[PDB]
This record gives structure tokens, C-alpha cells and sequence, in this order.
């Protein structure tokens, strides 16, 4: 089997991407944030505290003939941005882009934190990291990908995120028309439950490439590119007037600037992030200070190749017995 679904930016900044997902019988379509940095499929629901729902589409398990309470199971998750959610669990039929899994754990939110409430466009998350990170207790549950894997034509999914435009998540096949040149594959460590890999270095603009190992995760659920402070300082030093602002919470730059590109290494290959991808716009409405898309990972404990980086590439998440990651230009 295979599946193919379009993923769409939630706003003009590409702050996140949403992908329609069919849950239950008859189908209830919710727009979920596909997150390769976590491993829970959770949704706003008929169980979500009413004051914490503001415009989202909800899953109502009582209206699904295939929903079953997973008795005794609860879940609770915190994300890197300080957001969180928790609740109980159903199993139900879940389809993405024509690919169907029966018996998928669908985690129903009883509580969500304010950032989720305030984002009317995201109806939940669909985790695509390794199932060892799944938070369901007392019986950990599998991700949609892990449940689908054995049925897939090939045990892979791909992320092809757009810059200010829709893109695609494919399951079970590599669309050879969706990228240019060749795909360079690189080793993955699953020891922390993430798609963790080692970039071979970077360049800023037209500058020389610096060969240096940068361990990080491929995380579709993080907006920005978080890299070591040395690397980030070297980037922003090339932008007149750029500075790290403790009050704003990171690097800012004059909105009048033209940003340089940023290149990262994948083995001997190179992925170039155009400068425009690194512009996250005014820090507040009407401001001439703009927020940068490359920020320091200091204090995170790991580097994060979030959407800013991933959307510059066609990315293969190879879930074979020994997982790997592939990157191609596009
Ligand atoms: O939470 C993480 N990724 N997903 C999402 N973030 C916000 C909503 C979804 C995340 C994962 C690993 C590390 Br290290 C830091 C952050």
C-alpha cells in the first residue's frame, strides 16, 4: 500500500503545516500537524475541556462505529516549546492520503495548553518519531507509521514541505519526480527516539564550507533551525544590524535586510536554504525588527533541523530495520 497527502502552511510564515487525516467511521476529517519530533497521535475532541477549544475541529468517538475506548490508558505530553496536552485513548480507523490503519491509538485530549487553544488551525498532532517516545500509559502505543509499515510497498515516508506553499507527505514510496539530482542517505541514531543524524558542516551565503559534525534531529514539528551558538553567530554576523535580543528571545534583524543563504552538509552533499526562508517577519505587528529563522540551540541539549531546513529539501524517513535519512535538493 501507499498514501499521499498534501500538507499546507497554517499561516503566511510557514509556522507549521497541517495535513488532513480521516478518523473513524464515517470519517471525521481533522487537520493534524505531522511531527517527526514526537510519537503521539492526539486530537481535539468531544472530551476536551470546553474553555480550551476555540475554532478547532473535534473528534467525537461516540459518533464513530469503529471507535473503542482503550480501557485504562492515559497520555500526557510536553513539547519543546513548552506546550502540552493530555487525556485518554481510543482505538479507531485512521487514514492518511488513502493509506488506512485499523486499530490506531487516537489520543483524545481532555486538556491542552494555551498555545494549542489559541491556534485554531491545528486540530491535533500526528507523531512520526519512533514509538519508544509514545506517552500512552500503561501500554505504550505505536505510531501511525509503525502500524502501517508492514503493509507499505517500502517502509518509508517522505516529507516535501513547501516554502509559502503546500507540499506533500508520502507513505510507502519515493516520488522520483519530486526532487532534483540524487538522494544522499545518512545514518540515524534511534537511541533518543528521534530521527537523529549528523550533518557534516555548513556555509553562510557564498562563504567557504566549514567541515564540522553537527548532531541534530529532523523535526517537522519545529518551525525553525536551531544550531550551535558558534554557527548561529557566524550566520547573523553577515547581516548588518542583526543581534541577539534577550527580550525578544533570539536573533532579530532589520526587516530591510536581504538575508544570505545557509548551506548544511549531508555527507558529501549540500542542501541550500535560501535567505528568504530565514525571514520570520516582524517581531510584532508593524515593527521593523524581524525574527530570524536560524536560532541557537544552546540550552536545548540537541540541534534541531526544523521546517526552515527541511523545506529546502526532499526528505526520506527510511524506517527499514536500520533506519536512515535521505536528503535531496528540489
Ligand atoms: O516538540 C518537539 N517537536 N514537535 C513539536 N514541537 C511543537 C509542537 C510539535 C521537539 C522535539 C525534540 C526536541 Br530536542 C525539541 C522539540
Amino acid at each position: 500500500s501507499t498514501g499521499s497527502a498534501t500538507t499546507t502552511p497554517i499561516d503566511s510564515l510557514d509556522d507549521a503545516y497541517i495535513t488532513p487525516v480521516q478518523i473513524g467511521t464515517p470519517a471525521q476529517t481533522l487537520n493534524l500537524d505531522f511531527d517527526t519530533g514526537s510519537s503521539d497521535l492526539w486530537v481535539f475532541s468531544s472530551e476536551t475541556t470546553a474553555s480550551e477549544v476555540d475554532g478547532q475541529t473535534i473528534y467525537t468517538p461516540s459518533k464513530s462505529t469503529t471507535a473503542k475506548l482503550l480501557s485504562g490508558a492515559t497520555w500526557s505530553i510536553s513539547y519543546g516549546d513548552g506546550s502540552s496536552s493530555s487525556g485518554d485513548v481510543y482505538t479507531d480507523t485512521v487514514s492518511v492520503g488513502g493509506l488506512t490503519v485499523t486499530g490506531q491509538a487516537v489520543e483524545s485530549a481532555k486538556k491542552v495548553s494555551s498555545s494549542f487553544t489559541e491556534d485554531s488551525t491545528i486540530d491535533g498532532l500526528l507523531g512520526l518519531a519512533f514509538s519508544t517516545l509514545n506517552t500512552v500509559s500503561p501500554t505504550q502505543q505505536k505510531t501511525f507509521f509503525d502500524n502501517a509499515k508492514a503493509s507499505l510497498d517500502s517502509p518509508v515516508f517522505t516529507a516535501d514541505l513547501g516554502y509559502h506553499a503546500p507540499g506533500t507527505y508520502n507513505f510507502g514510496f519515493i516520488d522520483t519526480t519530486a526532487y532534483t539530482g540524487s538522494i544522499t542517505y545518512t545514518a540515524v541514531s534511534t537511541k533518543q527516539g528521534f530521527w537523529e543524524w549528523t550533518s557534516t558542516g555548513y556555509a553562510v551565503g557564498s562563504g567557504t564550507f566549514k567541515s564540522t559534525s553537527i548532531d541534530g534531529i529532523a523535526d517537522t514539528g519545529t518551525t525553525l533551525l536551531y544550531l550551535p551558538a558558534t554557527v548561529v553567530s557566524a550566520y547573523w554576523a553577515q547581516v548588518s544590524g542583526a543581534k541577539s535580543s534577550s527580550s525578544v528571545g533570539g536573533y532579530v534583524f532589520p526587516c530591510s535586510a536581504t538575508l544570505p543563504s545557509f548551506t548544511f552538509g549531508v555527507g558529501s552533499a549540500r542542501i541550500v536554504i535560501p535567505g528568504d526562508y530565514i525571514d520570520f517577519g516582524p517581531i510584532s505587528t508593524g515593527s521593523s525588527s524581524c525574527f530570524g529563522g536560524i536560532q541557537s540551540s544552546a540550552g536545548i541539549g540537541i540541534n534541531i533541523f526544523g521546517d526552515v531546513a527541511l523545506k529546502a529539501a526532499f526528505v526520506v524517513f527510511n524506517g527499514a530495520t536500520t533506519p536512515t535519512l535521505g536528503f535531496a535538493s528540489k
